[PDB]
């Protein structure tokens, strides 16, 4: 019974479980938060727990150990990592800002702790359009997800140099025009929620574009909606609105990542206080400027 050993472990290590929505559904029933990596690590920052298990990816946890440097962040598995974000590297940023040194250097929240020390303010899926629009430069340095560049670009109307080149999201690459076309010939009644991190061409066609935290928002301006996002994300809008129907657009949308966190490992990291997430002094002092910078500008 890992539900009720992990309960009790919980509690004997005062810990909080923060899970991002693309965890198993094993993982979201035991979960005291479930949201966005942001979302998540702001809810803990008015939390008073001594342990935080983050059920994500790496760059999730650390963002949470730097907005809570007070507290243990252990992740369940070191194999849970963005295979996006380790594709920017430092090399890249300072090679942009020597071409664009007056471009601030904007950086999506999935990214690396030390890449986040190059950058002047970090950005999520959900406000990264206000936030590059309220910037007083015209150019902007924006990684390390090109798709995503390409949908604040065509909002903000600035022109945006995408950090590294071929930087993008392999989960969200897969969904192509002909998921589209299936989904309305499977669907017809649905509406189509597109996570910007989605091909353009395929954002073209989405009825919202939105976040995680976004398509839960918006989910009640209709009552059937297909997911092109990570398939995990249908299960948790199934439990917020139960009498809505959702679908995913592809159930082989996956993230290897997320998927490393099980129930096992969970409660082996409550037991043996494992695997813990560290950040050096130095790079969580320009990260935490970046990500407050982001809070001013909403
Ligand atoms: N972009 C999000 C998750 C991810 O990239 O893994 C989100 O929850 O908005
Ligand atoms: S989904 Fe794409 S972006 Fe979100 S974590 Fe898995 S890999 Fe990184």
């Amino acid at each position: 019974d890992l539900v009720e050993e992990i309960l009790r472990l919980k509690e004997e290590r005062n810990a909080i479980i923060l899970a991002h929505n693309y965890q198993l559904p094993e993982v979201q029933d035991i979960a005291d938060f479930i949201g966005d990596s942001l979302e998540l690590a702001r809810r803990a920052t008015r939390v008073d727990a001594d342990v935080i298990v983050f059920a994500g990816v790496d760059f999730m946890a650390e963002t949470a150990k730097i907005l809570n440097p007070d507290k243990v962040v252990l992740i369940p598995s070191r194999e849970a990592t963005c295979a996006m974000a380790n594709m920017l590297k430092v090399e890249h940023i300072l090679e942009a800002k020597r071409k664009y040194p007056n471009a601030p250097v904007v950086l999506y929240v999935n990214s690396t702790a030390e890449a986040k020390a190059y950058a002047d303010v970090t950005v999520t899926s959900a406000n990264a359009v206000e936030v590059v629009k309220k910037l007083d430069s015209d150019v902007v340095i924006f990684g390390p997800d090109k798709n995503l560049a390409h949908y604040v670009a065509k909002m903000t109307g600035k022109k945006i140099i995408p950090v590294p080149s071929k930087g993008h999201c392999y989960v969200h690459q897969k969904f192509t025009l002909d998921d589209v076309e299936r989904a309305k010939k499977l669907h017809p009644n649905a509406k189509l929620m597109i996570h910007p991190e989605c091909i353009p061409e395929v954002q073209e066609k989405a009825d919202i574009i939105a976040s995680t935290g976004g398509m839960i928002k918006r989910a009640c301006e209709w009552d059937e909606w297909v997911v092109f996002t990570e398939r995990e994300m249908v299960y948790r809008l199934r439990k917020l609105y139960p009498q809505k129907k959702f679908y995913p657009a592809r159930e082989d949308a996956f993230c290897i990542g997320m998927k490393a966190i099980t129930l096992k490992n969970i409660y082996e990291s409550l037991k043996d206080m494992k695997y813990k997430v560290e950040v050096p002094e130095e790079i969580a002092r320009k990260a935490r400027k970046a990500i407050e910078r982001m809070l001013e500008m909403s």
